[PDB]
């Protein structure tokens, strides 16, 4: 029993992290087979970042402009190319620790584990949700670009995030491993901002189920509601609309608890309106929205 | 920027996790060099757990009564011994993935990463603090006994916790890797219960310093406090006493931020009195006490915002 935010074990990813240096810029790369993946802004100087022409900046670079360090071992770069906002450096040595892996783009609302790294060296692990506004609430300092996010399914690492930048509110933005940004962000030092954060309704509901399953039952009531009335409340509180697909995904937990989703929604309605009346749910004084239904089922049944 | 409960990268510990079976009971063990460490209650039936005599249960066991599996490789046990509440199984193979490591016993307030495991297979990693009542607030299903807690400051893995039991309130108890329980708990199905818990004051202060480092000052005030007056107030909120050792330990964060320790204590006294008036601190609506001063320095910029 118990309920905690928990990351996937990071060992399979630790063994892929390397240090990539281009000129004066050093950040992290991901070494899979004989290719190292990293943010393309590694090729940029400060003045470049102000308005980069990445095509031209890359054309004027050669293999010899890149230094890749796997621990103490230097990896010789023998090719380079760009895919979207990711730089691909072909190296002379296949990573003998390459896990079984896929590149997958994740959907907003879903979670993944971040291995925060500095200078090619793993420093910590934590779980993040891809938020509706396509940012993540990470913990990153300078030198962390190229840190990756991932999920593990059996033996297969699904890489879904590479870290590129910090936004003014302190939240974080990046790309998938094919170099496509999550959200309307660009890899240039220009005015950029997180849009309005909206709350992930299905995850809040999931977490209330987790609370019930862990003996926190005080928010429950005899009442139920409809999708339409609830969604009018959700809109007022900058919650995402709840869909029938969401209701269906929560089905296991409705059954497990005997609390139907729209019954739980009446609970959530009061909490949004009347508040939490001084209590806590699962040790929080806020409504938590970064636990998916899956995340919750893994620990509550 | 940002501030998160951040675990250590778990790989060095993942390579040490094995599956230990005795009888019908399976749980996790820790394979370091040629020894596997696991809870001695693996030799107990459920009937044995009310009043087991571990000496008498163990003398009846042969090496071949212990099945140790590392992935799909069966390890051969060639000896055994009990050290307090931990069973040490000598195996015929030294673990080639053994990291540099040490065993440490921690004090209440200290944090560590837990690699939750089942049937020898790692499932997740998360941070825990040793609570003042010698329990941890973990997430463990049945089969998770033998999961370990650790830190990896610098180059070696410091193992500080092995999981043994769940208490009635849903919190967790275990031992150091020399098999000595934290707290008064025993590997026996007794009516035993966690003591009343209290808030780790020095960690709350460290976290308030983290909030200042990350650019937030709204909770400061114009007041100061003596250490004694601070403790007289804090104890009324079930906060642990703050000691001169704690004040000394917070010196580096005080120097980085320019906020005297006892001035930050005055801020905490006011936060306890007022609440947050709808604000959050580092994303939380309550005062967080599972980040140590060392945790904050580990994670935060060395330059205050
Ligand atoms: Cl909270
Ligand atoms: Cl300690």
């Amino acid at each position: 029993s118990g309920f905690r935010k928990m990351a996937f074990p990071s060992g399979k990813v630790e063994g892929c992290m390397v240090q990539v240096t281009c000129g004066t810029t050093t950040l992290n790369g991901l070494w899979l087979d004989d290719v190292v993946y990293c943010p393309r802004h590694v090729i940029c100087t400060s003045e470049d970042m102000l308005n980069p022409n990445y095509e031209d900046l890359l054309i004027r670079k050669s293999n010899h402009n890149f230094l890749v360090q796997a621990g103490n071992v230097q990896l010789r770069v023998i090719g380079h190319s760009m895919q979207n906002c990711v730089l691909k450096l072909k190296v002379d040595t296949a990573n003998p620790k390459t896990p079984k892996y896929k590149f997958v783009r994740i959907q907003p609302g879903q979670t993944f584990s971040v291995l925060a790294c500095y200078n090619g060296s793993p420093s910590g692990v934590y779980q993040c949700a891809m938020r509706p506004n396509f940012t993540i609430k990470g913990s990153f300092l300078n030198g962390s670009c190229g840190s990756v996010g991932f999920n593990i399914d059996y033996d297969c690492v699904s890489f879904c995030y590479m870290h590129h930048m910090e936004l003014p509110t302190g939240v974080h933005a990046g790309t998938d491993l094919e170099g496509n940004f999550y959200g309307p962000f660009v890899d240039r030092q220009t005015a950029q901002a997180a849009g309005t954060d909206t709350t992930i309704t299905v995850n809040v509901l999931a977490w209330l189920y987790a609370a019930v399953i862990n003996g926190d039952r005080w928010f429950l009531n005899r009442f139920t509601t409809t999708l339409n009335d609830f969604n009018l409340v959700a809109m007022k509180y900058n919650y995402e609309p709840l869909t029938q697909d969401h209701v269906d995904i929560l089905g296991p937990l409705s059954a497990q608890t005997g609390i139907a989703v729209l019954d739980m929604c009446a609970s959530l309605k009061e909490l949004l309106q009347n508040g939490m009346n001084g209590r806590t749910i699962l040790g929080s004084a806020l409504l938590e929205d970064e636990f998916t239904p899956f995340d919750v089922v893994r620990q509550c049944s």
